[PDB]
């Protein structure tokens, strides 16, 4: 996740961004110099560019079924090859038989859904602290023209400002634990061992393996059911705090959720001890991909944002404090990417809310670019573009964020685990949009309902800039030349689809709305990007006709007229950016940082594709699952 | 003096501004541009920044005993060498004892006070002649924050308007004159000749003999008594309009005092017939380091106004027209440099206040340059700067303006002569200024009195602007490079003291303020130079946090975040001067004009630092008097 974020060591550095929120959302501000050469001289623009981003979001949940992994357990119990060694830890048990049919039988750890839920607390209490913890509220469209706003299932006013505790007392029951030290176990039950921790983080963590009860309508406050029905702890001493909070013991004021350092110095502590390292990665994988959707400045680009995602949490199972010799002794097989990626979020915690904004816009961006690469502008004649990797659940955003960046996107690293949107695996996924009443203007609005083929952009790219989502020179290379047209007509200057949404988008920038046949550019003010138009994508056309390009009310930089020929000059455009800072209501970091603890661990470049740990790459044929070599 | 205003010949041209000011004080404009490189193109803005200088002063004088000089006496009694000879001016008498006794013992030729006299009232005359003389009124500080008013010991309105005579008839007695035209002097008594004067130019002069009533806060309008007691001129014709006028023979509409024209010839041909070349160069020289001092644009800086200076201006003596075969015959030793200013000034009299004008800055701006180059910005252990040129009274202007710019300071020519500050000697040195209540923002007010250390900076260099102050480049030196800080760090952007300095000066040139710590750069709009803040002097710091750069509200040329990395940009700033004009309520020179008189003139380069016929020169060991080789 790292290394994505730093796209492979941009100068052996970047920059992150911390949570930070308002009503739900927040803006995403930039500056932004644009160059215009012609003549052997140059003129700019320098103009901020904004982009709104929401935590708004419903998605459904599925605690099923998953498989175990034994990945922080002791070298010589564990084995690349030769795997999970029952033999030595029957040994080692002090027959053996009669502690088998006990519970030496399930093998089942897994800590995903734990790790997940604290990592959730931790955010909504940073929220929480920094004063901006509220119900959600998705924002409105007002442009003149056609409105759109939509609902939210909890009221942000009458919404709570203070993140309790997500069990509601004297509502519903809670999972059975007592502190358990003893060498053998006597039930076939999750075991976790928490005997590291405080009296407050170990009480944070089983307060959080209750069940999770939405009272917002942020992503990360998903319901979630209670983790297990029964368990036990290694823990030297015996908490209570929370059972005496679960009955009228100890009242709301007394039992107040931690602040966020003890949440997160609770989470390093139960990582590091159980040696979590793969599981932790995958949950910061699953968390950042599901955190949030950027709010859109078109009126079909909220087509996307209607749409709710699908996860798969697995269920929880813990085999690490049953016995206390699992631990002792070096980790067997842990990845270098997961230690690299652990290293990182523990020294800084606003890694995965950087990484969930880069990858919302990758992620947005890119399923636009696959709908547009397999019929390649429709000029590609069979079905060879290999885009399969769409297909399968699990490499689903890791596909689109290839597609869209040329970045090797980082694969979950655990089997069964995915964000998916089942109706949008095809391209040709047609969605309404609730609509209010307003004339229109060419919004193709049926029944007072845009109809959305597809999925639309809706996001600006000035944070992954040089993204290099198409092969050609283009406003997301940064830097193009504006060529002259093909052919002069009387209809007027005959255009290929892409250099024309490309001085479409240049003029636009300059502040000369262009008028286009076969009726303008529709796009947005504060984010001056335009948005590549259905013309382009529909594939029945290949040439455009560019009638007039007029003078905008707000003017700037002055071009001749272009669309004529005696008149026309090459003029080539450059942007670069000024100042980015993501306000509401930044961090530097650098590969010095990142040297992982490997005293007592041992460390597994390699990996195998079964168990998702390797990188989708994107090549020219198409689409590709590579693993991590 | 010549040379110093020209920089030794810039490209053998210079230029000048006449005397112009109302109530006092004169603005003096310029127009710059001031370029920023970065990204490989280039951003300008043009700026008017203004100055503000005054005429009031209040220096102490010092009519006490001085050495004679010989110096335009005939060259078969006068020698470098053998000096004067009295054995040749006996024969040449027509016993000899019988006049050595009567007068020819003393030998105290100096007219340096009436040659400093007839240049006040010609300047003053000017002024009065352009409908400019008033009383002094020093200006106020408007700033919204803590303001500064200073009196004036006469009112500017009640002010004489007019330049009336400067004693006052039938308050004060005169000095006792009479024609003289015997061969034998008969009374030990200092004897002028005057002989090819006009009536008018003799009656000047010997008006002027008389002693001076200030009725003006101006610097050059200083107390002076009358220059001899009893005396006697030479001239054919026996004049009295001056006699009559001081009884009430003749009233003040018929005596009213001459125009500038027939002051500055009443001059010319004193100076050229008695060959008082060197003398009137030491009178133009004092009469300029006195003229003015310049307003600051800032709280502290008017600490340096509030000093007043001490001149020591010689006893007046005139032995030439005691015989008048001394004139006879060709000047003994005249310094080339008094032909060549003396030919500079009577061609060209604003040489006199543009020299006025450059030494006013120059000094206090090098006193500054001194107190920091003691210390070398507090990287200096011993004190081996000798800067010990600053100890001796006479050579503190000069050792001034050396230290301030790299040009050789021309020495006063003549001894136990200067122009000197007895209090701002030591760079410790402590003033207070009267204030007035208004709340504070840190201009350390104590007793609701500003209490400044040394001396501060009160003048933009725009005039002197090659002025290279510091070895390395800066705004002084025009052209500069922004570098990157030397380490980032949460507190932001190590900065070196003087490259903080720069940077805060090239940003708050183009619009945006900055924040420091260990907190902003207070600098003026009018001149938008921001003055050295105390955080470079003081020597206790090395390096300085600039923790934000903001935009201020009269924004300007955009620039990047400079103070973080991955946007900071290598910026460069330069700036060349478009209009330079000194307006209130200009005249090019070149090297064509200078060329002196040589015809029965005998000419030495050479001189002898015992008489201060040199320049002091500054060096990277320190400052130094150097001869004039």
């Amino acid at each position: 996740m790292l290394r994505f974020v730093t796209k492979n060591s941009q100068d052996k550095s970047s920059d992150l961004f911390s949570i930070c929120s308002d009503r739900g959302t927040f803006v995403a501000h930039n500056r932004v110099r644009t160059d215009f050469k012609f003549d052997n001289l140059v003129f700019n623009r320098v103009y901020g560019v904004s982009q709104k981003f929401t935590l708004v979001g419903n998605p459904t949940v599925c605690f099923n079924e998953g498989s175990s992994y034994l990945e922080g357990i002791a070298k010589k119990y564990l084995t690349l090859d030769g795997g999970l060694a029952i033999d030595n830890v029957l040994n080692e048990l002090r027959v053996a038989s009669h502690a088998y049919n006990i519970t030496s039988w399930r093998w089942y750890d897994n800590h995903v859904a734990l790790l997940m839920n604290m990592l959730r607390a931790y955010h909504l209490q940073v929220l929480t602290e920094q004063g901006q913890y509220s119900a959600g509220d998705i924002p409105m469209y007002h442009d003149g023209h056609v409105k759109i706003k939509l609902p939210v299932t909890i009221d942000d006013t009458a919404g709570p400002t203070q993140f309790a505790w997500p069990s509601d007392r004297s509502t519903d029951s809670y999972p059975d634990w007592a502190q358990f030290s003893e060498s053998f176990p006597s039930i076939d039950v999750p075991y976790l061992d928490v005997r590291p921790l405080t009296v407050t983080e170990v009480n944070f963590v089983l307060m959080m393996m209750s069940k999770w009860h939405r009272r917002t309508n942020l992503a990360i406050d998903y319901e979630a059911p209670q983790l297990a029905d029964k368990f036990a702890y290694r823990h030297a001493l015996t908490v209570q705090d929370a059972d005496e909070w679960i009955e009228g013991d100890r009242t709301d004021d007394q039992f107040r959720p931690p602040s966020s350092k003890v949440m997160l110095s609770a989470l390093r502590k139960y990582v590091n001890h159980n040696r979590l390292y793969n599981q932790f990665y995958t949950a910061a994988q699953l968390l950042a991909q599901i955190m949030m959707k950027p709010v859109p400045n078109c009126a079909e680009g909220y087509a996307w944002l209607m749409h709710d995602a699908l996860v798969n949490i697995p269920k929880f199972g813990s085999i690490r404090g049953r016995y206390p010799f699992l631990l002792s002794g070096d980790a067997a097989l842990i990845q270098a990417t997961a230690l690299e990626d652990w290293s990182a979020i523990m020294a800084k915690p606003e890694l995965v809310f950087t990484y969930a904004m880069q990858v919302s816009v990758a992620l947005n961006t890119g399923l636009y670019l696959r709908r547009v690469k397999k019929t390649g502008f429709g000029t590609t004649i069979d079905d060879s573009y290999e885009d399969g990797a769409f297909l399968q659940p699990e490499t689903f955003v890791q596909a689109a964020l290839a597609c869209c960046t040329g970045q090797d996107a980082p694969l979950n690293g655990m089997s069964d685990v995915y964000v998916t949107y089942p109706d949008l695996l095809e391209f040709d996924a047609v969605t309404q949009v609730p609509i209010t009443v307003i004339e229109p203007a060419g919004y193709n609005i049926v029944d007072d309902h845009l109809v959305v083929v597809g999925v639309p952009v809706a996001c600006s790219p000035y944070m992954i800039f040089p993204v290099a989502a198409f092969d050609t020179a283009n406003p997301y290379c940064g830097n193009f030349v504006i060529k002259a047209a093909n052919k002069y007509l009387r209809k007027g200057a005959v255009y290929d689809k892409l250099e024309a949404w490309k001085l479409a988008w240049a003029l636009r920038v300059a502040g000369y709305d262009t008028h286009f046949k076969v009726t303008k550019f529709y796009a947005d003010n504060g984010d001056t990007w335009t948005h590549i138009p259905e013309f382009v994508t529909d594939g029945d056309v290949m040439e455009v006709f560019v009638t007039a390009i007029e003078r905008r009310a707000r003017h700037f930089v002055e071009l001749p007229r272009l669309n004529s020929p005696a008149f026309f000059r090459s003029v080539e455009v450059s942007t670069t950016i000024y100042d980015t800072h993501v306000q509401a209501g930044a961090s530097r970091i650098n590969l010095d940082y990142v040297k992982p603890v490997s005293t007592g661990i041992q460390v597994i470049n390699a990996g195998e594709l079964k168990n998702y740990w390797g990188s989708v790459r994107r090549t020219q044929q198409g689409l590709g699952v590579v693993g991590l070599t």
